[PDB]
DNA sequence: GTGGCCGTTTTCTGTCTCGTGCCTGGTGTCTTGGGTGTAATCC
């Protein structure tokens, strides 16, 4: 994927992929389905947002409004707050 | 390219009987009195 001008897109199923695979070639990212682990998505974004990435990277989240996606996304935001007030400011 | 297992995400009238309890008829065991009995003592 990195060393070929063709082979533009490829699906990854971000459970198996994210162990540290180097995919700096990517610049755009599409998230299709929200996951349960709030962590599995940071490695997913890091599949194109490696340290010192060559070009700007963007994330497009898919979210079905008025569905379980709403509950999961709010849950993930709450989980981010959990690790973002325990380690940032316990007054939040 | 074969699978093993763990790891993971969330919070039926009808009639009868069997038994017995209660009512009743009998029956025990007794208490009172009433007379019979003895006492007895006036004179």
């Amino acid at each position: 994927f990195n060393n070929d001008p063709s082979y533009n897109v490829f699906l990854l199923t971000t459970r198996v992929g994210g162990l540290g695979v180097n995919l700096t070639g990517a610049n755009r990212v599409i998230i299709y389905d929200p996951d349960w682990n709030p962590s599995t998505d940071v490695q997913a974004r890091e599949r194109a947002w490696r340290l010192g990435q060559k070009k700007d990277v963007t994330i497009y989240r898919l979210m079905i409004a008025g569905s379980i996606e709403e509950k999961i996304y709010h849950r993930q935001i709450f989980k981010q707050f959990l690790t973002n007030k325990i380690l940032k400011d316990p007054k939040q």
